[PDB]
């Protein structure tokens, strides 16, 4: 169309994306400065104004991008993100609760969706997850079973660490990271339950063994593929 | 046979295994809910009844599976597991001791033996163990020798950490994870035994060096095999 | 030239570099001895004299090397280093501030730039950095966004850990290393902000997931290259 | 010879080595039992007698092995070990100091030198060290320089952690393991030296970066070799 293609050339323009990026880095520096009560005392009204300025400009940009991109926009996770991040930034400050005033900062993550060198890393990193889903499932089932057992064995005398299923989940994650697992948790438990080490040490083994096996399997299964491609390429040349 | 083959078609049926799985996930949600004293106050008799219901249904299922599978059942580790897990769930609640009431929760692990996507992970993970057996042996002998030495050097002034061979084992495992090894253990020791760092730092080196070498050897010995298969496949095509 | 080539033969001589190295190891032993107040009480004037002796000899050496090497000297990072390290050692002790008296010790790092077996390690190690620059950028942006969020959510009640953007950076690095992350930080926070675990646990996941992915990608992308070289070498022989 | 070859057939016999191993496992169980004051009260004279029994039998065995093996014995590290371990076990209990009574336990390590499945692991593990020697050198030089700097910056106000070069070495190793590095060390320092984080965080980076690079280089340099062998094997078949 003609009215359509006018917009589409702006949105798709390098000036557009850059101008957005410069806003982001500008609002980024602003949100770090808003951290200083000294600064907010002096210049606090400027950056509050600079904020919705950026908010609306981002709202407009989001709208245009939807007009240009159509349904392809709501099937693009980076666009979907930019949508919700700017959406969050839109519910009213006063009428809301404080937690939404803080989530405003997530708009700074647009610097990731904008800069393509950044998307690729996030994609690389996230790419390995879908193969781990069954492992994540198993690990969670594991935590679950042990959290139920812990809550029953230790919650009555140790409510802070194990009084509820949720609390026991948390402590077991703590033990998985090994943070103060022994001086902070098991040694105290053992003053009342001498055999507690029979619970947590195997827990520490399974959790540790599994995670390591995950990394070895990721590394070693990848090179098997590299060898598969290499093998066939070399086999082809032999074959002609 | 005819009486035999009637059963065998049910046990081997997809409806069967699914129905078991649905029970498991149902008893799983029940065992998490039984964690709440609020819930047990209100609905506590329902889930206690739902429990032996599931217990007997699992008992029956275990029996049928033995009739169908014969001696092949007691040579299958997944079946052997499901056996003992359901067995444990069968000794009486009142007459027993509390620890068996908790082991009941292990039946939730049937969701692993049932779901084949899960078995494969556990098999993958456990597969690497038999090659490590001599390394596990060496590490244990190592802990053993050092536990005897620690108990003798430090148990008299530090009975909580080193009074007995069992306690010294435990502290040495703690030091292996590095959890509070220095502020919590060696620094206190050194107020009385200034040279204690000569004991634990080499301990921290050997233990650490060995474990890392275990992971490198696992990764690197695997790709040697991948290269062996690849080499011969490629060598064959060259050979014809 | 003739005056030039006289010097150039000394600087480039094996005796030269060795003599410098022997000074370095000598000043190294001296700087460790200067650590003892007993020793400084007895022999403190000797090593203070031995110090500027070495300082000037290193100054002279640096000058000669610049005469010999010309502009190639200021394009060589090892020389540039040796320059600034000896430069630092030159500002006056009395008139300065204590921190420059300590930076004097960095001259001991010349033993690295001197010994070529050492340079190669540092080069190997530093070689992998330029590919990580965008990952370092992303991680820093990440810390930044979360530091702003933390300062806002937790600084008012927890000023030591989160009162300022700088402090929150520091605590988040602490949490990244996992050092006392739960007993020391999140558990205290949760007495006032029960949902704080929703902040730090995802933080602990992203940070951990990313770093691991960095190591796997480094290992696995390298062997892809090794396979590329190997593939073509083998493909060539097939091709003739 | 004839007197020689009589002995040589015993020493080299499978019965010999086994009999030694059975002693070792027997003295091993004895040294764990000697740990119990209950047991030493009851059966303490038996195991003290069983001890020099084993000591002399091991002395004799060591002698025979030297007669049989000649100078080849003192060029064999496993034999050299068994020598010194049994030697240590020989200096007198009463006249000595307690530390030699404890080193007696090292004889249990003969179970490693005896069992060949064990030697191979220790050899594998130790095999990777000689390539790391220059890296170990660099890391130690690094600790050294930073230990001198720490002692000067922080020893006067923090003598326990940094009063001497030896103490600062120890704390820096603690920081390398990250054990309580921040709550236990840097945070206290920063109450007096706000910029202390500029010292330890880069320290934590270098130390961490180097060690990781060591593991990646070990893994990745090994597969380069595997590819080299594979490449030439495959290239040969192409060549005929
Ligand atoms: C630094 C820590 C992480 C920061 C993340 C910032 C916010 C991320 C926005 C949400 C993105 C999630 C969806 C996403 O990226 O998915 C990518 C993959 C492959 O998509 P593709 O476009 O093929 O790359 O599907
Ligand atoms: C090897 C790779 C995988 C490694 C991880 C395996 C999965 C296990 C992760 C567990 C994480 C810890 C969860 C946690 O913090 O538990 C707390 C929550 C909420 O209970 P709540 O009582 O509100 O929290 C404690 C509140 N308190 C202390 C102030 C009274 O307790 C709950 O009710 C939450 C339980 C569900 C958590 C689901 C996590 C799924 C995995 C996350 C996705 C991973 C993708 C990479
Ligand atoms: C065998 C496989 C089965 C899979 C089942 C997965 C789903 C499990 C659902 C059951 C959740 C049970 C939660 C529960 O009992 O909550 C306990 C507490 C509340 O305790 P309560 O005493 O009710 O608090 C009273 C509070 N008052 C006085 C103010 C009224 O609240 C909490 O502690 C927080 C709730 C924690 C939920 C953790 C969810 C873990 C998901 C695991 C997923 C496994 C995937 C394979
Ligand atoms: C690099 C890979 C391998 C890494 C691990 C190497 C093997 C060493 C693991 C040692 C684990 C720690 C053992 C432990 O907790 O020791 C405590 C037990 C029981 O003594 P007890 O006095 O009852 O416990 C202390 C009681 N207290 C403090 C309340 C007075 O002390 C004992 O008497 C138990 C001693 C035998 C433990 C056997 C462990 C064998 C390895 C486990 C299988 C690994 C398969 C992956
Ligand atoms: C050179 C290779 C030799 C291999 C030998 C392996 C087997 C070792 C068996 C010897 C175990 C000795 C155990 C021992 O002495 O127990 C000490 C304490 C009990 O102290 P005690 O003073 O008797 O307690 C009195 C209690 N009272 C007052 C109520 C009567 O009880 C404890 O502290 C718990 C017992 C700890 C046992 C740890 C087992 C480690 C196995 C290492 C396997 C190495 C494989 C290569
Ligand atoms: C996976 C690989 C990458 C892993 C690391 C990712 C990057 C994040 C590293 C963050 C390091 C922690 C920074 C830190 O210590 O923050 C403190 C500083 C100074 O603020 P200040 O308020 O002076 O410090 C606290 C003072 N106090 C507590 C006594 C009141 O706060 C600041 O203002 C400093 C903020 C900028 C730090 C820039 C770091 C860039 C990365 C370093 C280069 C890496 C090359 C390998
Ligand atoms: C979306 C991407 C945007 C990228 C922007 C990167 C640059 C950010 C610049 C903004 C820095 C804001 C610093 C700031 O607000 O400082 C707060 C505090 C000072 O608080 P204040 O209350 O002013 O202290 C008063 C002291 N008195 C009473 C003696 C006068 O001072 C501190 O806490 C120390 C300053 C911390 C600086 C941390 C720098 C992080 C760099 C991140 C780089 C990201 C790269 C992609
Ligand atoms: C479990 C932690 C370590 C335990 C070590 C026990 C005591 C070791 C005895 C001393 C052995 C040191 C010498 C040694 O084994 O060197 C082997 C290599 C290659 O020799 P080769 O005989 O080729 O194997 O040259
Ligand atoms: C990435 C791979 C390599 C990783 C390690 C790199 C090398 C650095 C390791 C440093 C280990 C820590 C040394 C240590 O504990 O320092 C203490 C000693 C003795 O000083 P002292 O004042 O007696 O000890 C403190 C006594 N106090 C607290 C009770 C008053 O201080 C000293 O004077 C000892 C200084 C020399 C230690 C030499 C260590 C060389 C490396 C070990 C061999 C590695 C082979 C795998
Ligand atoms: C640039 C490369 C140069 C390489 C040089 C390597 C060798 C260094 C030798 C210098 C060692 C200096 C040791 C030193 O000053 O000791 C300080 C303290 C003793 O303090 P002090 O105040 O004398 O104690 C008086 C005690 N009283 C009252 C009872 C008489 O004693 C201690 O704190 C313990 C001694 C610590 C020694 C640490 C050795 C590290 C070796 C690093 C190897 C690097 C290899 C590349
Ligand atoms: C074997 C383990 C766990 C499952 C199990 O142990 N069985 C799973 C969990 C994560 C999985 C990898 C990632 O998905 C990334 C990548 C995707 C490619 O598409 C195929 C190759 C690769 C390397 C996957 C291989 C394998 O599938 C892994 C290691
Ligand atoms: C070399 C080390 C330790 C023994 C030693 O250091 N000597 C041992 C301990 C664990 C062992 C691996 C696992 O078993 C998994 C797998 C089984 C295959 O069947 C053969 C390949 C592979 C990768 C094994 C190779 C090697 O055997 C390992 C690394
Ligand atoms: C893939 C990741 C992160 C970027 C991303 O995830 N995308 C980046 C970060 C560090 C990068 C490596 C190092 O630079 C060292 C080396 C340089 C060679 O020149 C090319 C090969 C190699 C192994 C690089 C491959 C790859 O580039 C890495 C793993
Ligand atoms: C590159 C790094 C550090 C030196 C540096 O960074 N330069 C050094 C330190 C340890 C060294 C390895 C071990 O020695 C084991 C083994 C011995 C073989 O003989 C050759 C192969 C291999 C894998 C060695 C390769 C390389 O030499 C390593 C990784």
């Amino acid at each position: 169309s003609h009215m359509y293609l006018r917009i589409t050339n702006i949105v798709e323009s390098s000036f557009f994306t850059k101008f957005i990026i410069y806003l982001i880095v500008l609002n980024g520096i602003t949100m770090g400065l808003e951290t200083s009560k000294t600064f907010m005392q002096s210049f606090g009204v400027y950056t509050t104004l600079f904020n919705q300025i950026v908010i609306t400009i981002f709202t407009i940009e989001i709208i245009l991008r939807i007009y240009v991109h159509r349904i392809s926009f709501f099937k693009d996770p980076w666009s979907l993100f930019d949508f919700f991040v700017v959406a969050i930034s839109l519910v009213p400050t006063s009428s809301g609760f404080e937690i939404l005033r803080v989530l405003r900062v997530l708009r700074l993550f647009r610097l990731v969706t904008a800069v393509p060198q950044m998307r690729k890393i996030v994609s690389a990193t996230i790419s390995v997850i879908p193969g781990m889903l069954s492992v994540i499932a198993l690990m969670t089932l594991f935590f679950y079973i042990f959290a139920i057992m812990a809550t029953q064995l230790f919650g009555e005398r140790f409510p802070e660490w194990f009084g509820t299923l949720g609390e026991s989940f948390y402590t077991l994650f703590q033990v998985m990271t090994l943070e103060s697992w022994s001086m902070g948790i098991v040694r105290p438990l053992m003053e009342v339950y001498p055999y507690a080490w029979v619970f947590f040490i195997p827990f520490i083994f399974v959790v540790t063994f599994v995670m390591i096996n995950l990394v070895v399997a990721i590394i070693v299964d990848a090179m098997a593929i590299l060898n598969q491609k290499e093998e066939q390429h070399i086999i082809d040349e032999v074959q002609s």
